[PDB]
Parts: structure tokens; C-alpha cells; sequence
RNA sequence: GUCCUGAUAGUUAGUAU
RNA sequence: UACUAACUAUCAGGAC
């Protein structure tokens, strides 16, 4: 059930919004979703009616493909009308012009990730001139060249009549590093762009005492890093010897083996690095599963890097060979097993967690980290530390969830997850039977997650957003906030913390009144360098430079050729410089010998490599479409035998 | 499970003016 | 302040 009388707040913004563009600011748990949802059930009267004679519908944006289920299941809960759904999975892309008029007939309120729509709108299937609302979530992601923003660009050429509402949510209206003297121009930018107002509530305290009051509470642990111990010097005097060595090969280099070397090298310091940030136990298992995946990568190398690894596996021998010495005699020496930091982390997690395991409360807690490894790492230790039915550590039930779709070229980073995995993990979590979770910064936003008592900062925030949504993670009763920061970077931090204060300050000082942006403000909108192609006059699809390469690749991929083989097109640049006293680029373009067109492409001398580029795609494609490769809606010719 | 193309954010070096 | 080259974290769209 939902909260069916809506509070005072929340009726005033629905008023305000009712009139004119807005943009909503609050904290989370406001409950802005709700305040959307009102706003959609007012304007209800104008969808209903035909599309085939001027109906008008209503759309939904979202950033992430999960975000789509959600809004929709909330929307469909919430209110009784009829909801689509549409994301790049179904194969949209082979859709004509009667598949979509249908869908668009069927449905009344749809729900896309912004790619989708920018593509409709390109192509010619909505003029933009049937939509009554639309909605973007998390705003504060419309700078430079991201879809957001291109969008735009059509609804700066239409009449004063045809003008859709326009409504926006965010959390932090700043979205990078901003000294306390550019928050103006960077609110002013934005609502340029968007062509709308920033308020937030005339009772932020009401709003504050109903449910910010679960507030948490800041608190600031210092750690040295200079208290290694004798295992710890040891080793580090055995890869002093080992660089020495690696050194000495390197003066004795030859070709083909200055980039091994360099691995070599970046191997060596990865380890350093890991010993030093964690402990000699995870070195040792850092080892191993280098040694372990290096074993399948021994086929078709060189001699010189087999002999290298050789050595390796010797100090893997003698290391071991001193680990079991002590451990023989260490028998599980927590103080000696963990670096300083883990030391500390251990401390802090039995003041709290574990005192409040004491009582009877539920526990839930997440642990943020800037790298992948560390997360794996950290999740194997804390695993294998409460396996030993130790008393404090009986309760501690750990997993690690880490960024999708974030395969690099390179790195297999031993089980990557890059798949659905993230649902389970994230089913686990909310089910129970876990209460420590490792996350590298892909929880901080848009998932729903329940709620913390202890949010940790094993690493430091980078800008005003992550500060902002990571402290806003922690709702329960009695939360505490943690940050862990070195000894000689206090005072850096302190001053970053008091900038971050005083944008706060300013932030919510915006609460008064504020002026609308004049028509010359919107006109603030910058042009491209080079205006669009449109063949069929205004009304007709159009090709623009920042959507020229992806298309020319897209054909490109279509054409029918050998699985095995991309062929993909190939560029060449050259560098001149004239009495404007700037270098300038000017691009080529060459097709592969499957396409019809064989002959180089050459475009407009730009400043920078990419616009040199760009426009070379443009040119290809004004080609293109010239000799006939592309259909009425310039789309690539869907020929089938 | 592979192989491409775009978008945003932090750091390092060289180079203007 | 603009350009060139490396490293780290996140997202989307089409091929096999
Ligand atoms: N009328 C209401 N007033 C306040 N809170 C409400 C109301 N109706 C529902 N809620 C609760 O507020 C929460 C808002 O969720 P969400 O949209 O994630 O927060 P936010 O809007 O801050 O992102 C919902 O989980 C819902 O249970």
C-alpha cells in the first residue's frame, strides 16, 4: 500500500510543476518518483484518442537497463493505464514504420532507455509534435556531446504551440570537481540547456524531520602506514633484489623484449603494491593465481620470459618456504598476517558491527572500493578469516558484487562478472543471509538497495556527487558514517571536506526563489561546426556530426561478407598549419572492397583528430545516400533473400 | 562466450599562448 | 587556458 494522502511538500510541488518547466531537487526517500507518478495521473485527459489523426502520448527516459522494470512496475502499481517497455535486446533495430505505429497506437505510456528515442527521433518516425510529457531521470547527466543533451537539439526548432512539458529529477545538480565561485555558472549552464527552473521545498524541515531525522553521523579514522613488520621488511628487501635484478636485465634489453620487460616491470609493482596496501597473505594468493593463470598462457612465448618466470616460482619457493617458517611458529598471528589499514578495519568493525550484533538488531553494511581486485581480495580474506568458527567472527556472512558490462581488452580479473549475476547477488542482499557487502562504486546510484546501518569508506570520494549519494546510502536508525584517511593527507582532506560544506551551503541557499532564463539564455545553446544534411527538408530524417561514425560502421558490419572477418573501415590523418597559427587536421576515409564505393573520402580541415573525423563520416555518408545504398529513411538497405 | 563503436568522471608526463 | 600521449572506474548500441 502507498501513501495515498500526499503530504503538504508534496502538493506544493505538484502545483508549482503543474505550470511550468521544473526541475526538482530533494534528497532521497522523498519520494520524487511518487511526485512523477501524481504529475502523469493529472494530465491523464490528453492521451486518450486515436493516433492516427493527432493523439498525443506521454514517455519515460532512464539511463540503465534495469532502472526499466522498475519504473514500470511502479507506474503500473501506482495508477490503471496501459504501460510498453522497450530496451536494445528485442532487435528494434529491424522494425519498419507499421510495427511502430502500432506499438505507438497500442500503448499510452512508454518507457525506453534515451538511445532508443534518439534513434526514433533521427530517423523520422516522431516529429516530436505528439508528445504531451516527458521525463528525464537523473538530470544532472545533460553536459556536452551525452544523448540528453542531443535530444535537445529538436526541441530547440519547434513553434511556441507544439511545446511539450518538460520535468526533470536529480540528486546533486553538480556532477564534477567545482571550486565554491562556479556553482552559479554551472546551475545557470544547466538550466540553460534544459530550459527549465531548479526548486526544491518551501518545508525542507518538515521534510527533514519526517524522514531525513535518520541523518547519520560523520566520523574520521586515521591509520600510518609505516609499521611494517619483520615479514614485511623481508620481503620487501627480496623485490628490492628482484627490481635490482629486473633493472640490471633491462640495461641488457634488447628488441622484443622491452615490452616483456615493462610487464615484467608492472608486475612487480602490482605486487608492491598489493603487499603494501594489504598484507603478505594476499601477496601469496596474488601469486599463486598469477602463477595458475599464467600456466594455460605458456604455449607459443618466447624463452627469455619462461626463464623469467622460473625465477619467479623461485622466490614464489623461498617466500613460502619463510611463510610456513613463521607460520609454524605464528600460529593465525592476526597482527602479523594483515597490513596496518586491514588492522584497523578489523577494529573498527568490532567496535560497531559486532557490538550491535551483541544486541538484538539486524545487521546490514557495504564497504566501497576504488579497484576490482582489492573488492576480490578483501571478499576471499573476510570468507576465509570467519571460517574458522572464531567467536566474533561467526556472524559475518560476506559477498562481492562488481561493475557489468565493464569487460576490458585485456585483464580476465579471474571470474569477471559481466553478466545477469548481478540480479542474484543483488536478490541475496535484499533476501537476507548476507549482511557485508564489497562494492566498487556500481551500488551508489539508481538500485534499489535496503537499508545500512554502517557505510564504510575504504577509499576516498573523488567529487561532491559520490560524496553526496554514498553518505545518502545509510537510512537505518542510528547509522554512522566512516571515512579512513591516511596521516599526512589530513589536512588536504579536511580542506576538500570544507569546500564540499560550503557547496552544501550554497546548494541549499538555491531554496529561494529564482529567476526564469530569458529567450537570449536558451539562444546561449552552441552550434556545431557544420550543420546537418536533412534531404527531405525540415520534416525529414537528418545525419548530424555527432552521429555520422557509428552509422558508417554499423553499414559497414551488415554487408555480406565472411564471418571471420570485420573489415572494418580504415583512417589516415594529416597535419598542417596555416596563418591562424593553429595546427590543423584534416581526415580520410577508405571503404572496404566489399561495399560498392572504392575511392578515398576526404573532409573539412578541423582543429582536433575528432572533428576531423567526424566530418570525414559525414561525407561518406552524403555518398552513400547519394548512390542509392541507403533507403527513404536512411536507414542501411534491408535487402533479404 | 567474442568483437567492434560511442558517452561521462578522475590522475600522470610533453607543448603552447 | 587550448593541443599530444599513457593509467584507473562506470554506462549504452550493433556483430558472430
Ligand atoms: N505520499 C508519500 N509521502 C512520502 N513518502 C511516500 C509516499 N508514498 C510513498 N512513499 C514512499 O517513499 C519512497 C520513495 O521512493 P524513491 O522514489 O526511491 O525515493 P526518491 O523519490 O527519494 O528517489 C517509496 O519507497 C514509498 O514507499
Amino acid at each position: 500500500e502507498d501513501e495515498f494522502t500526499p503530504r503538504p511538500y508534496q502538493v506544493e510541488l505538484l502545483e508549482r510543476a503543474m505550470k511550468k518547466n521544473t526541475i526538482v531537487c530533494l534528497g532521497t526517500g522523498s519520494g520524487k518518483t511518487f511526485i512523477a507518478v501524481m504529475l502523469i495521473k493529472e494530465l491523464a485527459h490528453e492521451i486518450r484518442g486515436p493516433f492516427n489523426e493527432g493523439g498525443k502520448r506521454t514517455f519515460f527516459l532512464v539511463n540503465t537497463v534495469p532502472l526499466v522494470n522498475q519504473q514500470a512496475k511502479v507506474i503500473r502499481k501506482h495508477t490503471s493505464l496501459k504501460v510498453g517497455e522497450y530496451v536494445g535486446d528485442m532487435g528494434v533495430d529491424s522494425w519498419n514504420k507499421e510495427k511502430w505505429n502500432q506499438e505507438f497506437e497500442k500503448h499510452q505510456v512508454l518507457v525506453m532507455t534515451a538511445q532508443i528515442f534518439l534513434d526514433i527521433l533521427n530517423h523520422g518516425f516522431i516529429s516530436l509534435s505528439q508528445v504531451n510529457l516527458l521525463i528525464f531521470d537523473e538530470c544532472h547527466h545533460a553536459v556536452k556531446n551525452h544523448p540528453y543533451r542531443q535530444i535537445m537539439r529538436h526541441y530547440k526548432n519547434l513553434e511556441q504551440n507544439d511545446r511539450p512539458r518538460i520535468l526533470g529529477l536529480t540528486a546533486s545538480v553538480i556532477n564534477s570537481k567545482c571550486k565554491p565561485n562556479q556553482v552559479e555558472k554551472k546551475i545557470k549552464e544547466l538550466e540553460a540547456t534544459l530550459n527549465s527552473r531548479v526548486v526544491t521545498a518551501s518545508d525542507l524541515e518538515e521534510v527533514a524531520v519526517q524522514k531525513y531525522a535518520t541523518k547519520p553521523k560523520e566520523i574520521i579514522v586515521s591509520y600510518n602506514s609505516d609499521r611494517k613488520s619483520d615479514t614485511s621488511e623481508v620481503i620487501e628487501n627480496i623485490i628490492n633484489q628482484a627490481l635490482e635484478q629486473l633493472s640490471n636485465i633491462e640495461e641488457t634489453s634488447n628488441l622484443n623484449d622491452t615490452n616483456s620487460l615493462k610487464q615484467i616491470k608492472k608486475v612487480l609493482r602490482d605486487i608492491k603494491n598489493i603487499l603494501d596496501e594489504l598484507g603478505p597473505w594476499c601477496a601469496h594468493r596474488v601469486i599463486k593465481s598469477r602463477i595458475r593463470q599464467l600456466e594455460k598462457r605458456e604455449s607459443e612465448t618466447a624463452e627469455e620470459l619462461r626463464t623469467i618466470r622460473e625465477l619467479l616460482q623461485s622466490i614464489f619457493e623461498q617466500i613460502i618456504n619463510v611463510l610456513k617458517n613463521l607460520e609454524k611458529l605464528q600460529k593465525n598471528n592476526s597482527v602479523e598476517f594483515v597490513s596496518p589499514k586491514v588492522k584497523k578495519l578489523l577494529e573498527i568493525l568490532k567496535q560497531y558491527f559486532s557490538n550491535n550484533n551483541n544486541s538484538s538488531k539486524e545487521l546490514c553494511g557495504i564497504i566501497f572500493v576504488e579497484r576490482r581486485y582489492t573488492a576480490y581480495v578483501l571478499y576471499k580474506l573476510l570468507n576465509e578469516l570467519s571460517a574458522k568458527r572464531d567467536d566474533d567472527f561467526s556472524f559475518i556472512k560476506c559477498d562481492f558484487v562488481v561493475g557489468h558490462n565493464s569487460s576490458p581488452s585485456s585483464k580476465e580479473k579471474s571470474t569477471e562478472m559481466n553478466s545477469k549475476k548481478q540480479k542474484e547477488v543483488l536478490k541475496k542482499f535484499r533476501k537476507g543471509e548476507c549482511n557485508l557487502l564489497v562494492a566498487t562504486s556500481v551500488v551508489e546510484e539508481g538500485i534499489d538497495i535496503p537499508k545500512c546501518n554502517l557505510v564504510v569508506r575504504f577509499d576516498l570520494p573523488k567529487n561532491f556527487r559520490s560524496y553526496v549519494q554514498s553518505k545518502g546510502r545509510a537510512r537505518a536508525k542510528n547509522s554512522k558514517y566512516i571515512i579512513m584517511v591516511e596521516e599526512d593527507e589530513k589536512n588536504k582532506f579536511q580542506e576538500d571536506l570544507n569546500q564540499y560544506q560550503e557547496i552544501e551551503k550554497i546548494l541549499l541557499r538555491l531554496c529561494h526563489n529564482r529567476d526564469a532564463p530569458s529567450e537570449e539564455d536558451f539562444d546561449s545553446f552552441e552550434d556545431e561546426l557544420l550543420p546537418p544534411y536533412m534531404p527531405y527538408g525540415t520534416d525529414g530524417p537528418r545525419v548530424t556530426m555527432s552521429s555520422a561514425i557509428s552509422l558508417l560502421h554499423r553499414y559497414c558490419s551488415k554487408l555480406p561478407s565472411d564471418r571471420f572477418t570485420t573489415l572494418t573501415p580504415k583512417f589516415t590523418y594529416i597535419e598542417q598549419n596555416n596563418e591562424e597559427e593553429n595546427k590543423m587536421f584534416r581526415c580520410t576515409l577508405r571503404l572496404p572492397i566489399n561495399s560498392p564505393l572504392r575511392e578515398p573520402i576526404t573532409g573539412q580541415p578541423m582543429p582536433s583528430k575528432k572533428l576531423a573525423k567526424r566530418s570525414a563520416a559525414l561525407e561518406a555518408c552524403k555518398k552513400l545516400h547519394e548512390m542509392g545504398e541507403l533507403d527513404d529513411h536512411l536507414l542501411p538497405v534491408k535487402i533479404s533473400r
